[PDB]
């Protein structure tokens, strides 16, 4: 029946242990987090740069209610195609060097709407084997074959493609990755795509607004224009929403055939006057004295955990792994650091193999040097 089906799921779920729980927050971006009245330094959001409570963004958010009211009232393909809505895309388009951006309501939704548009029964997608979920689930959904390559391995990334194919081959991969706040090695990755004659998409969550100049993200920094760019604003633009950057011709394609642009309300104009005034504080003087100012905490974190029982990941993003081990050890810490007032995220098996449970560390430029140091300090030991 239908209940023995969810029931014996849960339990299945819960054997593996794999259980789990939304814990509520009066504040959950930026330097603090705020649980059950109590302050702690928040460690755990994914809000980079420090912008969710930027001042700019916040009017913005406010005096665009002003001007165009709340709901948009429609899909992009009939009224709720707003003047805000095309600036940003322009905007953006231009910001990362591409002739047309979309905006989709998140970046789940761009990259699920990508791959379902796209791609065919005949082709196939190579993804990198720690690819997104959303990527690797609508890869999988979708009729096209789906080939994983070992993470960040070229070579294998180069026997996949080079597999006799019906159709056309799409290669995925991330600019930063989400777990251990790697790199791809994008110009590599590109020739090889080239060599076989593929195209690429890159998702930049992670990057985008944090690194290269005007914060432009991972391609720019690496001097690449893959054929699709997926950027979304739920982490350092602080807000929420993304962008799928493409050709003209692609872009319209996608108008067409994409059914997340063409079935779904468009975000809030007031959504995107904000997100207009997250990308200009990005792109300023302000964006680049955040950015570096994130570098310098990221520098002052890993080289005190120099001296600690841990070890770090080749990050040199916002993303700071710290591995512990084993998973009760892992727990333990994190507990001990709740207790101490730094709230953190321990990511244990199976999430990752046996031996390697983790605090996923996320710095962001709204903290400052002391809070470092006081998380060095808890780590250390003192109660
Ligand atoms: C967060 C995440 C997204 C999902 O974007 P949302 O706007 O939060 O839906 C896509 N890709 C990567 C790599 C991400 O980490």
């Amino acid at each position: 029946s239908w209940q023995e089906k969810i029931n014996a799921a849960l339990d299945a779920r819960g054997a593996a242990d794999a259980l789990r729980r939304r814990y509520p927050v009066a504040q959950g971006a930026g330097r603090w987090l705020v649980a059950d009245d109590r302050q702690y330094l928040n460690f755990s959001s994914n809000d980079y740069l420090g912008l969710s409570h930027h001042p700019q963004i916040i009017r913005a958010w406010q005096q665009g209610a002003e001007q165009f009211g709340i709901g948009s009232g429609g899909s992009g393909h009939v009224s709720g195609y707003s003047v805000v809505h095309q600036a940003l895309e322009e905007e953006l388009a231009e910001w990362l060097g591409y002739s047309r951006a979309l905006l989709f309501i998140s970046g789940f939704a761009a990259n699920q709407a990508v791959i379902a548009a796209m791609m065919a029964k005949e082709d196939r997608i190579a993804a990198d084997r720690l690819s997104h979920a959303s990527l690797l689930e609508a890869a999988s959904l979708s009729p096209s074959q789906l080939r994983r390559f070992a993470h960040n391995d070229v070579t294998h990334l180069a026997r996949l493609l080079a597999s006799p194919c019906p159709g056309q081959q799409m290669v995925v991969t991330e600019g930063v990755f989400s777990m251990d706040g790697d790199s791809a090695p994008l110009a590599e990755i590109q020739q090889v795509t080239q060599q076989h004659n593929g195209w690429l998409m890159v998702d930049d969550a992670h990057g985008t607004g944090v690194i290269g100049e005007q914060g432009r993200g991972s391609c720019w920094l690496q001097k690449v224009k893959p054929e699709l760019l997926v950027v979304t604003f739920g982490k350092g633009f602080g807000v929420s929403g993304a962008a799928v950057l493409c050709s003209s011709t692609v872009a319209d394609y996608l108008l067409q055939f994409a059914r997340h642009l063409i079935y779904s309300t468009s975000m809030p104009p007031a959504q995107a006057q904000a997100l207009r005034a997250s990308l200009a504080v990005i792109r300023s003087d302000e964006g680049d004295a955040r950015r570096e100012k994130l570098a310098a905490l990221i520098t002052r974190f890993r080289a005190g955990v120099q001296d600690l029982p841990f070890t770090l990941a080749d990050s040199c993003s916002a993303i700071q792994p710290l591995i512990v081990g084993d998973n009760s050890r892992a727990l333990q810490l994190a507990e001990k650091l709740r207790q101490q007032g730094c709230w953190v995220t321990g990511i244990r098996p199976p999430t990752v193999p046996a031996g390697i449970a983790r605090l996923r560390l996320t710095l962001t430029a709204a903290h400052e040097m002391q809070d470092i140091d006081r998380l060095l300090e808890v780590l250390h030991g003192n109660g």
